[PDB]
């Protein structure tokens, strides 16, 4: 049966993925990095087949609802219970849902909590003065209630504490499921909020819809810090100690992937589950892997089909940017949010596809347990095993071609047979000589010898 971790999140901020409808294009500007671009409903239901046939299961939108001006990323929000001009009308997303759940997809909103827009109506209503902690930046990060309550990036707090503010947040995270039937949320500066709210919130949100999925976006490194929320009813938290890695290592060549596998142990060490844990390269709020690897002054495709094999081979769920797959590039917010470009070569299109098609077909890449089998300088092996079916990731991150020996880590008289490039490794005597090119990857099944 279909469980989150079996499945793989294509991430979009609506306005600047696909502009279907150019007739919400209010004050639309290209050219200006924080004007609205013109993405919007339609270009998603447009583009659906194309997210589908990537191997993606499930999308992630940036949040729909009706922001103030400037607003075009959907975080300074104006009206929780009006969709967004620019991007359509709640029938538009209604169908949006609709038209995914025919592909067998899920929907999760970008829901927001912490704050409204710098200019909602609430602020000017003598009658909500206490809908808003006081007006404070926040100094000392240590002090997590000063994190909690004070104005994020200048963005009005409201204060949960106010029982009229925890039910109308409550009341709305509610309408949104009853009325559209998305699948989850992802849940937005999950840190600034506290965690007893979170209970209560996750409580509510199930108790209308059973299997409702909540993923958290607590933006911290320190895993001990992170994992503590998903014992507040958040079934699954954005990992950055993965994508501080990940981003790092794949976006240059002859660096060890061993970090990687150290972020594994230290996740089953402390997260009560650990492959409920949404792994990417990049986000809307980082720098793009691939300025990354411009940035290293080398090859960025290699870097991300490097880079995108690690993600769909190892334990989490997959979350990948869109722009990913053509390797779009892009400094810091706003420039890693550039408009998607649906005319480019394709070569990261398919091996995109390839490494989603994989991930499905083999349940030890969803399901398996990850061992590290070797590594050195950026020469990685591993293994997963899931029932009867043993897999091999071979990652070969270094400049140089590569030969590695397994001799008892495998079954003998077997071989590997290689699903990503059509490798094949016959066991010799009970050993697997595994050889790869510079800056290549293969996964193989272990199967009876042919
Ligand atoms: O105006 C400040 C800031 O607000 C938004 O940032 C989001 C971020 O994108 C989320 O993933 C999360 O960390 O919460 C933030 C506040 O909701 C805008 O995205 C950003 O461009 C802007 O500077
Ligand atoms: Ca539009
Ligand atoms: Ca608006
Ligand atoms: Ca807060
Ligand atoms: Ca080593």
């Amino acid at each position: 049966e279909r469980t989150w971790q079996d499945e793989r999140i294509y991430f979009i901020m609506v306005d600047r993925f696909n502009n279907g409808n150019p007739k919400n294009d209010y004050e639309v500007d290209v050219h200006d990095p924080k004007a609205y671009h013109g993405g919007d409903l339609q270009g998603i239901i447009d583009k659906l087949d194309y997210i589908k046939e990537m191997g993606f299961t499930a999308i992630w939108l940036t949040p729909i609802f009706a922001n103030e001006k400037g607003g075009y990323h959907g975080y300074w929000i104006e009206d929780f219970y009006k969709v967004e001009e620019h991007f359509g009308t709640l029938d538009d997303f209604k169908r949006l849902v609709k038209e995914a759940h025919k592909r067998d997809m899920k929907v999760i909103l970008d829901f927001v909590v912490n704050h409204t827009g710098y200019n909602h109506p609430w602020l000017n209503d003598p009658a909500k003065k206490d809908w808003f902690h006081e007006k404070k930046d926040i100094f000392n990060w240590a002090n997590q209630q000063e994190v909690e309550n004070g104005w994020l990036f200048g963005l009005p707090d409201l204060a949960q504490e106010n029982p009229e503010v925890k039910t109308y947040l409550f009341d709305v995270a509610k309408w949104w499921i009853q009325e559209t039937d998305i699948d989850g949320y992802r849940l937005d500066t999950v840190k600034h909020v506290p965690k007893w709210f979170w209970d209560e919130f996750a409580k509510e949100v199930k108790s209308v819809k059973q299997d409702f999925f909540l993923l958290g976006e607590v933006w911290h490194d320190d895993p001990r810090y992170v994992a503590e929320y998903g014992k507040h009813g958040i079934d699954a938290l954005i990992d950055f100690p993965f994508y501080k890695e990940a981003s790092t290592i794949f976006s240059n060549v002859d660096q060890s992937l061993e970090p990687l596998y150290n972020v594994w142990k230290r996740n089953v060490a402390f997260y009560e589950r650990p492959y409920l844990l949404g792994t990417f390269l990049d986000n809307h709020d980082t720098v793009r892997f691939t300025r990354l690897a411009l940035q290293n002054r080398i090859n960025p495709v290699t870097r991300l089909k490097l880079g995108l094999t690690y993600l769909f081979s190892a334990p989490g769920i997959p979350i990948m940017y869109y722009g990913t797959e053509i390797a779009l590039d892009g400094g810091e917010d706003p420039d890693n949010r550039r408009l998607m470009n649906f005319r480019t070569d394709k070569e990261l299109i398919d091996y995109v596809t390839k490494l989603g098609e994989l991930r499905a077909k083999l349940p030890s890449l969803r399901r398996g347990d990850f061992e590290l089998l070797y590594e050195k300088d950026g020469m990685a092996l591993f293994k997963r095993t899931y029932e009867k079916e043993t897999t091999v990731i071979a990652i070969n991150n270094t400049s140089k071609t590569q030969k590695v020996t397994l001799d008892g880590e495998l079954e003998q008289g077997k071989e590997l047979r290689g699903l990503l490039a059509g490798d094949l490794v016959r066991s010799k005597d009970g050993k697997y000589d595994i050889i790869l090119d510079r800056e290549t990857a293969e996964i193989y099944v272990l199967a009876p010898k042919t």
